[PDB]
């Protein structure tokens, strides 16, 4: 598991690498973050690294992953946002999650 960001046209992108998973995680568009748990993909610790997209002109604050959460097995991702915006999940392949 890992996480990315990057840029297009729509904006700040949060490419995701989830490796062992089937479904689609829950997304929980706040108007503070982003929320994405992953059941049955408890992610390492040393796999939660956040990233420092400050200042790249994006509607995303900073993309931060955290493993630990207080349920067994889940794992979850907090996207800080800021002023109005919209959020648009893509799954190009089962495995690979993507938040423009």
């Amino acid at each position: 598991k890992d996480v990315r960001f990057e840029e297009s046209s729509s904006g700040g992108r949060i490419v995701m690498k989830l490796s062992g998973t089937s479904g689609w995680k829950v997304d929980r568009p706040d108007p503070r973050s982003a929320v994405l748990t992953l059941d049955n993909a408890r992610l390492p610790k040393k796999f939660e690294r956040s990233l420092d997209t400050s200042a790249l002109d994006t509607p995303v604050k900073m993309i931060s992953a955290f493993s630990v959460p207080g349920a067994g097995g889940k794992v979850r991702l907090v996207v800080a946002a800021d002023g109005a915006i919209e959020e648009k999940v893509s799954q190009s392949a089962g495995t690979l999650s993507w938040r423009l």
